[PDB]
């Protein structure tokens, strides 16, 4: 197997990688997939920590270690302070996915653990759903150069980590969201900085139908609730949306969906839809993540 | 190891099993029981679900896995639908087992997920602990046909899957509850069809003296409470019942049992009783069931 | 590999076990520590009861399990009685570690278990750390011999283990509590009983400078408070009271600390303390502990 070399201990926003350390990533998760699972990880042990429970981030992690011949400990959130916690882990263990609320927070056990820690999601940052949807994207493109992604919808964590994402590997990115809900300055700020380097155009506007010309993607998400679902109705994607986008678009969702809401089942539902591929690949991408943390004892 | 292929994905009821696929499994789970632990779920992972967390349940199974090679996941029934939570599943997993109280929910899980559902027990139906009862039985018997089984006591799950076990193997049952709490005509009646095809005579009424007489084994199980306890008072399975089944019978429980209530100490704790033995095969049923299921790839 | 024979199923308060067990159990830990991770026991379930989630304990003990190639199954103290649930782990286990808070709970477990049952800790008891413990001394000095480990601080659990790891090694230890906070008249009692055939000195008093003095080995531990807080400020570790143990004494904590509480940084974060090799052999002590168990079939 060859495995990927990566010059940092976690993985929290995406931006502690490499362009080339992505794509090596990628090509290695695409790898992985298709060969019979190795035992890469004997004895190795992930621990998994909860703020609020969740099923496909749990879930996604503990299988992939299980199947790389680990072992996902779950743990909870249900904590003595998240200091102490790291340096103990540290001792018995490998590795710790969390997912937590405050980023903040992750950030502080990554410096105090002594081993890798992975940002599972955080309110501002999911990294390793974006690495999922890279991995899918370059299934389909096999490059990331010339390459339009469109997101509408709240300008949200997942938002957040598609900025960086393409930003890191030169794919153009354009964001709609209604005129609240736009997503943080400091990670836009990021993102530009970030694309100067790659010749990624990324930008942020209102008007959907601007993000979606000519994109080769499309992506949404989910959404006191009386004012705000009139505000979104227009972000909405369908047979309507979607006809400016390219013919050969293809539509992305993390899941799970409303339909009817920022979907109509016939996109989710209709061929152009990858987002069950999408789904899977959460196991793969995060796999070979794992193990390249992992390997940098 | 000579595996046995199993028409269905899926195991709810008992009903969704031939008879010849029921024996199959028995005779599996003996030689397994027998025989040194194979790894025959190598890698491969068994979500568990639950409703309210029940032990017994929940460690035959996990440990089944194991032992098998696998592991087993434990989720809670701090849950988005039972229906996308199946779906998600699916991607990185190999098989459900749940247990929750409704099994119209357990039907709809099956459905929607494409792996194996397995009921760990709902409100009606406890498949698992009926199919470990007839491997006890075999155990002893080696044989089903003309062999009667009695059940005395609450119209409960237990019973129900014991009478779709028993008219699928050709064993006859007859069962005594009191007057109000018969099991559910529905059922009563399914395994009555079955019967009739397998020629297993089945039999509800009220008199325990009969459902026990020349019976072969004998199955009671636990039980405002004032006038009930004075209801079931004479369905206490005892030295004086007992003496109208044949010599050579055998008492069967499915735990855990309150002594003095539904069966006197004399009776649970001597020779006749088979419950431990009973207790163990929990295991290695499920173990043959899983297995079964798992290679219908 | 020289597995060592332990004539007891359990391990409760330490003091099931000869002095030549214990070192033999030590010595196998350290063993064990230096080579590459043995599945010595492949398949084998331990079983992980909890009062109150306890990460130290869990963590160390799944973790040791996972990396001799078994699996540690995480149950809940949400429960039918303590006597019930031991009958049902037999069948389907191999061992149970439990937490709890009362100690006469596991005792109960433990007899009618057919299993090993194991102490993680409980109100009065802590033996898996004691063990751990002096697992870091003999790393140290080789020898229990002429070595005094003076404890200072609450009369604590982590004490009581103390007073009879070192009373069957032969270890001598004084104890330094302020004047409320003395540890049990019967365990004390015990120790000294214990401490008569090993020739151990064990003592317990109030000045602590008594009990630093010569000492080779200092260990604390952490502490309505207004009143408390001043009533133990005295029983500090700090440069001021370590100067009265040998020059070249090394300092103790089960962890986690308050610095600047029962010891200053200086002391906890200097080259005489081995706290986290303390922390470490946690892991080892216990492996080497279960595997002893494990192998009485």
């Amino acid at each position: 197997v060859q495995v990927p070399k990566l010059n940092t201990k976690d993985l929290l926003t995406l931006e502690e990688l490499t362009q080339e350390e992505i794509i090596s990533l990628i090509e290695f998760a695409i790898y992985l997939k298709k060969n019979k699972q190795e035992p890469l990880l004997q004895g190795k042990i992930l621990g998994l920590i909860f703020d609020k429970h969740s099923t496909r981030t749990r879930v996604s992690f503990e299988a992939g270690m299980v199947q790389l011949g680990g072992h996902g400990m779950f743990l909870n959130g249900k904590e003595e302070t998240v200091s102490d916690t790291a340096k103990v882990l540290s001792h018995y263990i490998d590795g710790i996915m969390i997912r937590t609320f405050s980023h903040a927070d992750v950030e502080e056990l990554a410096k105090e653990s002594s081993i890798p820690v992975i940002n599972g999601l955080t309110d501002d940052h999911h990294p390793c759903q974006a690495l999922a949807d890279l991995m899918t994207i370059y299934e389909e493109t096999n490059t990331f150069k010339g390459i339009k992604l469109a997101y509408v919808g709240d300008g949200n964590n997942v938002c957040h980590s598609l900025l960086l994402a393409s930003a890191k590997v030169g794919m153009h990115m354009t964001v709609a969201t209604p005129v609240g809900y736009r997503p943080n300055e400091e990670i836009v700020k990021k993102a530009l900085a970030i694309a100067k380097e790659t010749g990624a155009e990324i930008e942020i506007l209102h008007n959907p139908e601007l993000a979606v010309n000519e994109a080769d993607f499309i992506y949404t998400d989910v959404w006191g609730e009386e004012e705000k679902y009139t505000l979104f109705q227009p972000y909405q994607i369908n047979k309507e949306l979607v006809k400016h986008a390219k013919q050969t678009y293809h539509f992305l969702h993390c899941l799970p969906a409303h339909r009817e809401e920022e979907v109509t089942g016939e996109i989710i539902d209709g061929p152009q839809s990858i987002v069950f591929e999408q789904a899977g690949n959460r196991l793969h991408a995060q796999k070979a993540l794992l193990v390249s943390l992992f390997k940098n004892v």
